């Protein structure tokens, strides 16, 4: 009936959005706590309920092999950990969640998939995104050919990063800038909405790199995907301005969402057949958090592969490979 | 105290947007009309009680050096045609309003650059959104530091390009497909929403030979632009879907409008400070049309340059063969 999941990585999304929502999942609990903060097991092992029994350092990790409570790892950690804590997982038996960006590399990528496949155990990457409802009602209304093919996706992912000394501006800890952390969601958008994946790629970087938060990693940079059924993409991803939007459009009309991949707040708008009017998504069981969680424990339940599996997260990586060659070589990259 | 405009090709621009428009001109007044079609003069020339002395056809379009009455020539023809009659024009002792996009080449600008110089005659370009209301708020919101430094310029323009037999998409006539007739919109607004020339240009093309529209020009055609403060631009040119839109942000908040630079219908949207929230621009004395028109008139009467100069005009157009050259060899093109 319920997976339990070993949440490993105690920092804001583990405990500020992903450790509630487990509040309206119907087939995933909290079982575990992962954490390289003692006094962190201590408070949300209170809070929700977990015996210290069920508490592990990073240093006691690979014990979690012998508790049965826990049938998933979900890796919540920076970029260049996702890769050794998903292997130690696999090879602790468990089936792994792991956030976005998957790892830094294709390499990595492939080496997390190969681990997980010789554990047998599935291995699911955190693109809550298509588990929301008007992201959904988006991909749908393409599909049903609402929109006629697809000719155009502009999408834009960004932030204002704040402090320089966090590790999203860490090379070592981060693999990149934004685009590893917020423009991969108009990289990934791009790739749902049009339901391909690219084969050619435009990219131009800008980073100020007198401004203490970009020594190491990229600011802006913006990229081009050509699609082979002729459908491209323009791609703003960013640490220097605020926005989370795209537009699909084909010749029979549009439709966007703004923001489109935020915790909340989605708003509709479509124009097909007329001017743009505000859509409602058809409604969704439950929240895309909970979504999201449900939908591994229900892969594992019914022997069934994710929607996004670690080859979804590979062939975003792929893409963002060529992404950063297309900007640092002034080229099409081909795919 | 008006000038004297002939107006010359009597397309639908010239006859359903602009003549109409002479009505709250202060500067500006309709003096003559040029015409391939002889029934056109005669109804339009009744319609607006234009004298059959103030009548030319295209071949004795030159006579017009000996009428005083007129002060301008307004050319409104295909692409192709805009250097040799404003050449002609300027040679007839006229000043001239050409449309957009100014010439085919380069090479075309700067000879009518030269030729209006040499005639000690002035040359404007009609880029009518810099007299239009909500886009001279979004300058001012990015003059005034609102904003900070801009960043990102996100813009679309396209339409649903209908009849394969008009000019427009006849190479010989129209010199080039969506990018000359309306991806220019993109350009122009991400050149006077940063106030800088790009130095680096990426695109794609995407285009259908097999739709019967399609055999001679492009119809997407998708370009970045890098400018010289680091600031960047994604921009959609195309004939198989509509939009018209820019979003300009900076690391403070951005604006946008959607529709942007239509005859009408403008909406802006602001995020500064706090959530998105609809802003009304600072009124403006007169249409964009009218404004347009008494900009050029005013210019002369006081002895200034247009704010849209023929050099306005090239400048497009050293971008526009660039985007087509990065397009054409898949590599970024150096300006
Ligand atoms: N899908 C989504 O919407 C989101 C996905 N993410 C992804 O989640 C992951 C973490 O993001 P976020 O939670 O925002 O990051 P935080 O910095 O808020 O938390 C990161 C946690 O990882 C653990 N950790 C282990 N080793 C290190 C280390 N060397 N340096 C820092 N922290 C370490 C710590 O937890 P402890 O103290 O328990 O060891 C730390 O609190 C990233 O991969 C990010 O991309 C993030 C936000 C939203
Ligand atoms: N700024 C704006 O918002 C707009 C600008 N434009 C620009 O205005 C110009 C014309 O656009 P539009 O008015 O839509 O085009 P139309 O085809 O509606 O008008 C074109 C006119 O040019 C004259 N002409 C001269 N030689 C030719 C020829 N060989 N083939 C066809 N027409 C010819 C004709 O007038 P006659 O019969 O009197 O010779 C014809 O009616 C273009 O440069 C376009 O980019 C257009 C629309 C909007
Ligand atoms: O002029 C616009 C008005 O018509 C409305 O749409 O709200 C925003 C304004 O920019
Ligand atoms: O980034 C981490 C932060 O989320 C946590 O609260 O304290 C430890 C840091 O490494
Ligand atoms: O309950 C949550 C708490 O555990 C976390 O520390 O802060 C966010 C709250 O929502
Ligand atoms: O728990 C993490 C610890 O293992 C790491 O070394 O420093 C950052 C902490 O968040
Ligand atoms: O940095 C965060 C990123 O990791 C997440 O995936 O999207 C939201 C951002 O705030
Ligand atoms: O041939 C041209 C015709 O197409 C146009 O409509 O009228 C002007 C002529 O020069
Ligand atoms: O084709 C037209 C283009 O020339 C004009 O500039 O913008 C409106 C479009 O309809
Ligand atoms: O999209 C194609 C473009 O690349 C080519 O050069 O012109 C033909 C089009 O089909």
């Amino acid at each position: 009936r319920k997976l339990g999941y070993a949440i490993l990585g105690l920092g804001y999304y583990a405990t500020r959005i992903i450790m509630p929502r487990f509040a309206e999942c119907e087939h995933s609990r909290l079982a575990a706590l992962v954490s390289g903060t003692p006094e962190k097991l201590k408070t949300y092992g209170e809070q929700y309920g977990i015996p210290e029994t069920h508490r592990y350092s990073y240093e006691t990790f690979d014990r979690i092999i012998d508790n049965p409570d826990v049938d998933i790892v979900y890796v919540i950690t920076p970029n260049s950990l996702h890769r050794p804590f998903t292997e130690r997982a696999a090879r602790a038996g468990k089936h792994v969640m792991c956030e976005k960006p998957m790892a830094n590399t294709v390499a990595d990528c492939e080496a997390m998939i190969a681990a997980c496949k010789k554990a047998g155990r599935k291995l699911m990457i955190g693109y809550r995104s298509r588990f929301q409802a008007h992201n959904i009602e988006a991909i749908k209304l393409v599909r049903d050919g609402a929109l006629g093919p697809v000719r155009t996706v502009v999408t834009d992912h960004g932030f204002t990063i704040g402090d320089p000394k966090q590790w999203r501006l860490n090379r070592a800890l981060a693999g990149g800038g934004s685009l590893m952390d917020i423009g991969i969601y108009s990289l990934n958008a791009a790739r749902y909405l049009t339901g391909e994946e690219p084969v050619a790629v435009n990219a131009v970087e800008s980073t100020d790199r007198s401004d203490p938060r970009f020594g190491e990693v990229e600011d802006i940079i913006n990229f081009q995907l050509l699609f082979p059924s002729g459908a491209t993409a323009n791609c703003v991803s960013a640490y220097s301005v605020n926005c989370n939007r795209y537009r699909v459009s084909g010749p029979k009309g549009w439709v966007e969402i703004d923001p489109a991949t935020s915790y909340q707040g989605q708003a509709m708008r479509a124009q097909l057949g007329g001017p743009p009017a505000p859509r409602e998504p058809a409604p969704q069981p439950k929240n895309q958090f909970s979504a999201q969680l449900d939908h591994l424990s229900e892969c594992i339940l019914t022997g069934r592969e994710p929607i996004v599996g670690g080859d979804d997260g590979l062939k975003d990586l792929r893409v963002i490979e060529a992404i950063y060659r297309a900007a640092r070589e002034g080229r099409t990259v081909k795919l």
